[PDB]
């Protein structure tokens, strides 16, 4: 579904689970699993990876703060149509 919530811009505070917040670091297909992932960069040492899989590191990140997730499994802070 194509409309404008989705794909999340390189650069923007997303929610990963549910109660971490990063900002997003990386986006697109990866070289280990299927589909299209994102990954969002913690604050705290509460990720598994350093945006390096296998090698492949799309982006410099600190040893435990960048965590892979898909891109559905991805949720937006920030509001682009909103007023208040």
């Amino acid at each position: 579904g194509s409309s404008g919530s989705s794909g999340l811009r390189l650069g923007d505070r997303v929610l990963v689970g549910g109660t971490k917040t990063g900002v997003v670091r990386y986006v697109g297909e990866t070289d280990f699993a299927k589909g299209e992932w994102c990954g969002v960069e913690l604050d705290e040492p509460l990720g598994k990876n350093d945006g390096a899989v296998a090698g492949t590191r799309y982006f410099q990140c600190p040893p435990k703060f960048g965590l892979f997730a898909p891109i559905h499994k991805v949720i937006r802070i920030g509001s682009g149509p909103s007023s208040g």
